[PDB]
């Protein structure tokens, strides 16, 4: 099965997934230099007070919290969306050091961790269609620097206890995302895909400028996760990033200057 080893990481994938060399694979390098303002971009409209929280799931790869997506509940609009995209999981990726771990990187720096922030185009119904759709999905990206605690960071890291191997969840209601968004909207947006198999090439990529702060006692919580199952050999869930890739015939745009 795949996963993040020297024998089945991001270098085998397409093997069993040949979209992986595709037209629009991500993550990308954003060079700053080269990524052109668009001001007919609109502002990014992230609508979360609604959002309803429901589960925690380590699956493996990462840790997923899931929302209650079969209502109009917690949506993103605007920026260069067509629109409205429902949120239903985020999950992180990260590093074994600070110094690495996001799948995006900014002239060629790597953050310690980066937030996806997962919706689905509510005009695809579900979103197993929609994954199937060139704009079916929208994921908001997030880059985590290692600095002063993220307060609304906490409530994840405390649960991740009860999760520590593959196949485990735990209840996770009532969780706020709006405590993990920066302050500024700032973003860059491109066409790209999915990060993990099967790589589909179904997202609208915006990638917010302004990172979050996490302490490292938070992101040493992210490391103590396991990818294998219970009874089975410990694997620290670490390093499950994919690297940049080609950006071919694609055009990074700014929201800002
Ligand atoms: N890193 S990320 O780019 O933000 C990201 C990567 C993968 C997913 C994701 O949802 N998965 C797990 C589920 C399977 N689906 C496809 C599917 C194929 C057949 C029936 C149902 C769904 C896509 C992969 C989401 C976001
Ligand atoms: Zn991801």
């Amino acid at each position: 099965h795949w996963g993040y080893g020297k024998h089945n990481g991001p270098e085998h994938w397409h093997k069993d997934f040949p979209i992986a060399k595709g037209e629009r694979q991500s993550p990308v390098d954003i060079d700053t230099h080269t990524a052109k303002y668009d001001p007919s971009l609109k502002p990014l409209s992230v609508s979360y007070d609604q959002a309803t929280s429901l589960r925690i799931l380590n699956n493996g790869h990462a840790f997923n919290v899931e929302f209650d997506d079969s209502q109009d509940k917690a949506v993103l609009k605007g920026g260069p969306l067509d629109g409205t995209y429902r949120l239903i999981q985020f999950h992180f990726h990260w590093g074994s050091l600070d110094g690495q771990g996001s799948e995006h990187t900014v002239d060629k720096k790597k953050y310690a961790a980066e937030l996806h922030l997962v919706h689905w185009n509510t005009k695809y119904g579900d979103f197993g269609k929609a994954v199937q759709q060139p704009d079916g999905l929208a994921v908001l990206g997030i880059f985590l620097k290692v600095g002063s605690a993220k307060p609304g960071l906490q409530k994840v890291v405390d649960v991740l206890d009860s999760i520590k191997t593959k196949g485990k969840s735990a209840d996770f209601t009532n969780f706020d995302p709006r405590g993990l968004l920066p302050e500024s909207l700032d973003y860059w947006t491109y066409p790209g895909s999915l990060t993990t198999p099967p790589l589909l090439e179904c997202v609208t990529w915006i990638v917010l400028k302004e990172p979050i702060s996490v302490s490292s006692e938070q992101v040493l919580k992210f490391r103590k996760l396991n990818f294998n199952g219970e009874g089975e050999p410990e694997e620290l869930m670490v390093d499950n990033w994919r690297p940049a890739q080609p950006l071919k015939n694609r055009q990074i745009k700014a929201s800002f200057k």
